[PDB]
């Protein structure tokens, strides 16, 4: 199917509702990094074992947090080119699965969200990175220091001054103790862009004030749970005051090179400067290295995830095509 269009109405609304209620883990329903899609599927926006269409991802982001449809767009055909199946169109919201279907030729991975590098990546706010053991679990440990950067900084709650403490916490932790850190590229730009999405998103948008309650941050990071009689946002959103989030502590992408404390920064790197570039670096070099001489259904659907991926790329950027016309 075509990429969804935006909300027809946009208002917020009680989706927490009787359609789609919260339900426990049954055995095999996959869960991952993103508390977002994590609670979609909670709540049945998504189909409950966490593997859905791209369709149904745009759908659902839409229609449960009123996220922004070129945001959705952008995110969901990028994690699926990098993660997805291209000929079932389906992805796993988690971990690897054989419910994605038949696999294509290494080097392509169809490993899920949780695949470490392709979307997923390093400083996490509540999810330790790859290098430690797990970076898709809720992690307690991690989610008390938000709770302690909320109270430091947010009066208790989290917003976007805490956001801009705690991302940048979360970059100087990983550079001191994962000698594997890398922070560059698509990374480098959803790790801003993701610190805003609770204070955008997870706030009941009968306030919308930007001031997410601790009891509401753990029933979504931890529990993919909406609060009881929970309302979506009033308005599409996705990443508004990022720059708030990057002024408190600017940062050039970079990585560690082996070794704890010796944080690099690489000039082949797009940053907030390039946003073109990285787009087309995420085409060029990573959809292409995973499919470097794709068969003829396959380039057939590269191409046809690319031109919609393409869709949701901010005006004034120049299509590229790694696969001709
Ligand atoms: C539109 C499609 C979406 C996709 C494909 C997606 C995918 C992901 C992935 C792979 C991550 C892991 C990045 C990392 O921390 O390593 C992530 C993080 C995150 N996503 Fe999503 N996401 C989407 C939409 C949303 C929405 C709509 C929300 C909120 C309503 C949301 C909230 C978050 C948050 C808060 C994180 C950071 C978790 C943390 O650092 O502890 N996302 N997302
Ligand atoms: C839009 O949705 C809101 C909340 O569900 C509702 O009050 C309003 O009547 C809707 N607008 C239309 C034109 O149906
Ligand atoms: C280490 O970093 C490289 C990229 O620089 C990545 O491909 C690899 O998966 C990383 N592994 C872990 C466990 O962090
Ligand atoms: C959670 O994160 C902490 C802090 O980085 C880490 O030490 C711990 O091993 C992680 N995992 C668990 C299961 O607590
Ligand atoms: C976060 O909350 C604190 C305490 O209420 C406040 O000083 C700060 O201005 C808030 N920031 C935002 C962006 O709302
Ligand atoms: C991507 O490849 C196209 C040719 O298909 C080229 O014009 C463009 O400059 C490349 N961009 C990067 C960043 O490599
Ligand atoms: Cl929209
Ligand atoms: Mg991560």
């Amino acid at each position: 199917g075509l990429p969804p269009g935006p909300l027809e109405n946009s208002s917020a609304k009680l989706v927490n509702d009787e359609a789609h209620p919260w339900k426990p883990l049954r055995p095999g329903d996959i869960r991952g990094p993103c508390p977002g899609l994590n609670t979609l599927a909670s709540h049945g926006y998504l189909p409950r074992n966490g593997v859905a269409t791209p369709a149904q991802i745009i759908n659902a982001v839409q229609e449960g947090f009123n996220f922004d449809n070129q945001a959705a767009i952008f995110a969901t055909y990028a994690a699926h080119l990098v993660d997805g199946n291209l000929i079932t169109d389906l992805l796993s919201i988690g971990r690897k699965t054989r419910l994605t279907g038949p696999d294509p030729p290494p080097p392509a991975s169809v490993g899920g969200l949780n695949e470490h590098g392709t979307f997923e990546g390093d400083a996490s706010m509540t999810r330790g990175d790859a290098f430690f053991g797990n970076n898709h679990d809720f992690n307690e440990t991690l989610f008390e220091q938000l709770v302690d950067y909320s109270n430091r900084f947010g009066g208790g709650k989290y917003n976007l001054t805490v956001a801009g403490e705690l991302r940048f916490k979360r970059i100087q932790d990983s550079i001191a103790t994962n000698p594997n850190f890398s922070f560059v590229d698509f990374r480098f730009f959803t790790a801003y862009g993701e610190t805003t999405f609770p204070a955008n998103l997870f706030v009941d948008g009968r306030r919308d004030d930007g001031q997410l309650d601790m009891d509401a941050a753990r029933s979504f990071f931890q529990f993919s749970r909406m609060p009881d009689d929970f309302f979506r946002a009033p308005s599409p959103r996705s990443g508004t005051g990022v720059e708030v989030v990057v002024q408190a502590h600017p940062m050039q992408p970079g990585r560690n090179v082996g070794k704890i404390n010796s944080y690099t920064v690489d000039p082949t790197s797009s940053d907030f400067s390039t946003p073109c570039l990285m787009y087309e670096k995420f085409v060029n070099i990573t959809v292409k290295s995973l499919y470097p001489n794709p068969t003829v259904q396959l380039r057939k659907a590269l191409n046809t995830n690319l031109d919609f991926l393409f869709q949701g790329v901010a005006a004034g950027c120049t299509q590229v095509f790694p696969y001709g016309r």
